[PDB]
């Protein structure tokens, strides 16, 4: 559930022996877990094909990609040896052997029926604080641009104090700009119409105003 | 129930976060705490039009008026614009978003089968004792100058330590004339002869006393 | 609380032993049931008189009023002859003789801190149901009337399906219409707005709808 | 039960808050506690009369009396006021106004089936020890006179070391003489002979023994 | 305690072995049970002869005399033949030996301390239920005119529906006229009312009235 800390738990990857979340943490880096059913299989390779290609947008936004199954690494590296020949991308970021879903257990990653990992994805900040969650199907793959926009968001809320409208920074309503967290005092309200009346924001109401960053 | 203390409960208002009974208390003042069922209602706009008609009536005795539903802030300010606007009357006491009820439920505001509040009211002192207790249904306005006559009765009661009358300060009987606490021991009662005879006070007999303010 | 069913009971009162609710709900009568302290005491005798004179007013409606002290019977009839000797109204609706306040305790008459009922009304329907309840200290008489007001609005809410204002029949916004029930669902509102037009109902919102009656 | 010590319990009564058993005790004095159903009764309100016509008897002996029901301070006083003035005895001893019936529960005044005191008498001395008891129905007026004869028996059965015989001072057989405590022991038996020769007691054997005073 | 029933037990008399209330309730009459501490003791004795010298006015009644101590059968006939010898009355009435105080025991009639009766007093009637009870200390012998007087008032009370003044034959109010039970309720005062007038009853007040036999 989101709000929590992650789990302190160390991990075999890749890449590694690495300890979650401090790892990334120490480094002021966040980081978008997101997990697969099993290496070897057509919709979950379309999708690491796909996060490699956005890897340097994520990694630019200082957030680190890394993903998970409950694989064993020497098939984990073997499949990412054949994306490097067969779509030829080589796979560039970290990914769990998750054994015997240690892990995944305690992240409700798996579906009810199965022992094996769904389709999900966890945001996660440089303070260990899960952002944000989501539970796809094995039958359908993600869309990593919805996941870009979102985490640009995030980011942005926590740099500018800040909300962001439904599809930003392409809202039909106020575009790329960002919303003022609705006033809740009748004080607050004075500031809103002070602000309104001088030029800082624009308000459809005192409870819905915005600007521009 | 009565004469206890009032919960030292923290809520959220429209007006801020605030502590009660502190924030009144260590300001001198009363408190006259009522409740009603849901924003953006008929009878229960008709009392807060008339509330606001009257807080400085209520003020002007040191006595501060709060409401308080299960609804949000966000709703409570905007039906407070809404009376603003077609009733033409800013609304100026404090509300409380009771959340999920918190407060109601140790307040027995909610009526059987229900979990909304229902039409109460409660006056609170400076020492945060509770002084009295109204329970009114949905279906039903409450009268503001009942609410007040009462509250008066209450000032003057422990201001000259006397009794009011039914219906004070228009007794049919004695006007606004104060009731002396009838006498409960036999040299109390010579104190009652001692005081008629002698013209401080007036006597249909020895417990039924009184006299002006 | 409000809502709920009175307990079923037996009571020695001035005029018999009867059982509530039975004996008026029996009949198809409501009762006003209310608490004083104790017989021979100034406020309590204030407002025993002024139900006196307001008794058939309340037993026009098909409300009767009955009351109840910790006192014994003889202590009773013996107040009721002295309100009749020195006062010119004989008291002619029944009083409960409460031994060791059995039932003030049930109903929680009791305020914090003492062994005797306080100032207490509730008001009950021909169905043994409570519909308000009112929790005055001893320091402070009642006002007969306002209960008078609230039975008469209770009458009319059930006869004709309504609620009613702050302070009806003398409400500020609409004098003695009534409150139609807030429109709850997107087809209710429609019915309000086909209602305005063909002047059945008056508005300020289609939440806000009254009407004479 | 007799001989046991009196429960050290508060009053409220009408000549005021008092202390039970230290008020009498501290003082040198003993007291008969008595009492009755219901103030406003005919049986209870002859005994009172009575004792009040007797107050100086007892009063005279070091005993003061005090009487005692579940009735409330003002219905006490009122029915006192009463008897001043169609018998026309001011009531000049205290009356306790046993709330709920505490003390009566405590010292099993209470008859089988009921809720009120009966016609109970206590004596207790200015030790606190109760010596004597007495159990009447609610159908039948005490008699002080025997009640008054006893307490001298007492008095000076503590104050001589001697025992009083049936009916004493008008003891058919040995009239106004008090009892020797019969011997025990054969030693004792000697000092039985010793005194009747030579003159100080009279004999009908050497356990009846009896003398002036 | 009064209004309970008598306990059922076989007791060892002088005069044989019966069972009670049974032996006397069987017949119809009434009996009064009394206890002294111990055979050939001088008050004891008193008593015992005050009570033969009473016992054909008693047995008038259908009143029965019955007397125990935890003294054996043989003891108790040699008691009563040394009174018999030595003051002219011979003792015609039964006398419990009571093993061990089993009975004084259930009746309490054990004072704070030892281990042997004192001088009690329980009067019963032709239903086994238990009357008016007498606690007296052994230093101070009973007055069996005392519980004639009261034995006459109980059977006078049951035969006629009434009750009796203070030291009634003898009251200093009305001497020996009876009590009639206090109206209680508005519809018995109007019966006292209408027997008044109609000179079927005097009255200080509705509810002090009396009556001759």
């Amino acid at each position: 559930v989101i709000g929590e800390k992650f789990p302190e738990v160390e991990v075999k990857t890749t890449h590694g022996v690495i300890k979650l979340p401090d790892y990334f943490a120490e480094q002021g880096k966040w980081f978008v877990l997101f997990s697969h059913p099993a290496d070897f299989t057509p919709v979950c390779t379309t999708e690491f094909y796909a996060m490699q290609k956005r890897v340097d947008q994520f990694r630019e936004l200082g957030v680190e990609p890394i993903g998970l199954s409950v694989d064993q690494v020497f098939s984990h590296i073997k499949w990412m040896e054949w994306i490097k020949e067969n779509l030829g991308e080589e796979i560039t970021f970290p990914v769990i052997a998750d054994d015997r879903g240690e892990l995944a257990d305690k992240l409700g990653m798996i579906p009810s029926g199965a022992t094996i990992t769904a389709r999900a994805v966890f945001i996660v900040d440089d303070k260990g604080i899960i952002r944000a969650i989501v539970y796809y199907p094995a039958e359908v793959g993600r869309d990593w641009d919805e996941i870009l926009r979102l985490v640009k968001a995030l980011k942005v809320s926590d740099e500018k104090g800040v909300a962001l409208p439904h599809k930003w920074p392409n809202n039909e309503l106020i575009g790329d700009k960002a919303i003022v967290p609705p006033a809740s005092t009748v004080d607050e309200v004075k500031q809103r119409e002070e602000a309104k009346a001088k030029g800082e924001i624009e308000c459809y109401d005192w409870w819905f105003c915005y600007k521009k960053l």
